[PDB]
């Protein structure tokens, strides 16, 4: 609903940046996600990354809660790449997709921290409906360490007035899922974690102390039984 | 989010730095005039979420009797270093209404200063916190509450885009890493008004960094505040 707003304002604005620059986890995906299966990009947004995943996967469906995102994404449609609206909370939509495309792998980039922790049960049921017993999910999320990285950065290049560092902290509300809490979310719902590492994305922009801001991510790959 | 962990790390260093080290008054508590004008002058002051005790040392040089309280034992262990006659530091969880009542019986009816405390806790604990506030203030007492605006996330986003840009592809991913504050000026007003508070004084304050970004721009920490009385 607020994500519908965000994609209307972003789309007021083929070729590909570099290699594994877009998807540095790609080798992990090909290693753990059967390529013979179709791939759903849950929370595909404007389809940029979905397009780049398609270079490697022959049957790809991006889906997203926002109709703006899908409409913009739909621009990139081709044979073997397709886009559709789907709320990860709407298990009956997930069922309808599963029965269309078949058992499928599912890649999420940023989706769990994109929604209320109360919608996670439904989202994970959706993932389970899409995967059946042959499909696997690749899920990557920005860690609570991101807020620690913004706190540090405000700390030295935009310090709050004196004695106001902890009030600044109060406004820096972290994400819920680190490495262990991502693994607990999948395991407590009946998933087998096949793989699970961390991953950092540096900024090409040089901060005054010759440091580079680091965006901290964490991913796992999971399957049912 | 984990306030004992924060304060043990910050308190791991420091001999507490008197307030005159960091500023010459005005900059620590720009809002003090709004407090002198609308709070009752005779009542003791509670600093809810007092932390290491810096701002409460400052306030206790304008207010005869002041008690700073915080969830975090570490925070209070450090704050107690600043202790002197008329300046007092205790462990109080704003949730724990029983503890809030025990203070009210000891201290008497009080004014309460809150900095950041409502966004420092879970919206689920807000009804309990407002009850703690009603218990300390009684009839005569009032609250000054100041909170970092929801548009802080927007300021951080602007900063990051300009000097710490995300990897190409990661812009939307990084917007989700921004868990937004929920009390803007209209929302902080409602929370107090829908729980039987009268709002005497409500405005917005912008507290600026002295550090100059490479842009030439200065970082603007967006605040909002109000003074509330039990109706
Ligand atoms: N319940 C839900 N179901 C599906 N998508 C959702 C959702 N809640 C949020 N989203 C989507 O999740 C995305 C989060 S950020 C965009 C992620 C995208 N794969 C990328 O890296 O570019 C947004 O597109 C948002 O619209
Ligand atoms: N439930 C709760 N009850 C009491 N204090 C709390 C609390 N949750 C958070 N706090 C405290 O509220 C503060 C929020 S930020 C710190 C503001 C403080 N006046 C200062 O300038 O340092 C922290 O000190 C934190 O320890």
């Amino acid at each position: 609903v607020n994500w519908e707003r965000y994609w209307r304002d972003v789309t007021s604005d083929w070729h590909f940046g570099s290699g594994a620059e877009m998807a540095p986890y790609l080798p992990v995906m090909l290693d753990h996600l059967a390529p013979e299966l179709p791939l759903v990009d849950l929370g595909c947004g404007d389809g940029l990354l979905t397009d780049h995943l398609a270079r490697h996967y022959p049957v790809v469906v991006g889906v997203d809660v926002s109709p703006a995102a899908i409409a913009a994404a739909r621009g990139r449609a081709r044979p073997g790449l397709s886009f559709d609206v789907l709320d990860a909370t709407d298990v009956e939509a997930a069922a309808r997709l599963r029965a269309t495309v078949g058992e499928a792998n599912v890649h999420l980039r940023g989706v769990l921290h994109a929604m209320d922790p109360a919608d996670w049960p439904a989202a994970l049921t959706t993932l389970a409906t899409l995967t059946g017993r042959r499909g696997r999910v690749f899920d990557i999320e920005i860690t609570p360490a991101f807020s620690d990285a913004v706190e540090e950065m405000l700390g030295k290049f935009a310090a709050p007035p004196p004695g106001m560092a902890a009030v600044a902290r109060s406004g820096l509300r972290p994400t819920e899922l680190d490495s262990p809490s991502l693994r607990a979310l999948y395991e407590d719902t009946g998933w087998t974690v096949v793989a699970a590492e961390e991953l950092t994305g540096r900024s090409t922009m040089r901060l005054p102390d010759g440091s580079y801001f680091e965006y901290p991510f964490t991913y796992l790959v999971a399957g049912r039984r």
